[PDB]
């Protein structure tokens, strides 16, 4: 089925440093590559889905932050990418599909987006990552 | 008379959703293609004209913001629009003319500027709409 | 030595006013031209290395915010600019290189670093100056 965009559109940023690291200006999300282990937790999202009591809760990631049913935050070169799982903290059940991360059962679900590295990156070059995801519902 | 930019630039962002809305990430104003009634208010923005006791205080929107006396929120896309009336929300006067909006009177001016929806809209599609405006004064 | 990318990104805007100045939407450090006097404080930037005990912590201005020794806020239409001198509150030494912007030794430092007009430049066209300076340690 096709995603229905309708929704605000939420982003997940990740600034990747060696060890000695130096965050000028306000505070963000920083990581060493050291610290970019599997399962590592990056930042999280949070989701409210209001009327979607028979429809499908949904997120889509922009075009450059997922393929063959992967997701990854990515550089601001455009280049460099940094794969994450993206999981919510309750029980339920969600289904990937092509860039599209909605849920299993209807209901207006609301909660915690999990998004950890997807196995050790230790090797990622530092820079500045992005993922963008953009609320909605979904049908076949 | 020409306006003279002098001030910073506000922006009311509106995301407009079908009924089912998914929120993601940090929270903004949002409204569902129903909710786009005739005056149904947008968002608000805040002025304060300082040391323009002498002058006309003056909103400037973007290119994109305005055409042949209206304004209206653009989409991301740069083609669908939301169209809105901006008016002050107290006894005070203005005139609009080519994308500015001055105040009739002298005076440091300051204050709220309320946006609402200029005229029933109901089909307007999903999507992010913006509608910048920038600060100054006016002289013919 | 060369400037080794490791850290988040700050910046320092400010909007240059004629002296009628009108701030719309939400508040930013403004100023007029009247205001922009030799030393005159701008913003300041607040800085926070981390395990850099043995590495000297490093700022690097932006291609368009630095050239032959000085560093300067560019306008929104690149090319304007406000020339600004960089200096840390403390006692603390620096050297600057190319943009870059140095402790003279090493040590997890922390603070804020302030930006200060170089020489009136009370001329300066009103609009939207940036200065963007990265995070990272030095080594030659
Ligand atoms: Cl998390
Ligand atoms: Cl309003
Ligand atoms: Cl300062």
């Amino acid at each position: 089925g096709s995603f229905t965009p309708s929704g605000t559109t939420g982003t997940t940023k990740l600034t990747v440093t060696e060890e000695c690291q130096v965050r000028v200006g306000d505070l963000t999300v920083a990581k060493t590559r050291g610290q970019l282990t599997d399962a590592a937790p990056i930042g999280p999202v949070t989701v409210q889905a209001l009327g979607c009591n028979a429809r499908q809760v949904a997120l889509k990631a922009d075009t450059d932050n997922f393929e063959q049913g992967k997701f990854f935050l990515i550089s601001d070169n455009n280049r460099d990418k940094l794969y994450v799982n993206i999981r919510p903290m309750d029980n339920s059940a969600w289904t990937t599909d092509n860039g599209v991360f909605y849920k299993n059962d209807v209901g207006s679900w609301g909660g915690t987006i999990g998004i950890y590295v997807d196995g050790q990156q230790t090797n990622t070059p530092p820079g500045n990552y992005t993922l963008t995801l953009t609320g909605g519902y979904w049908a076949k």
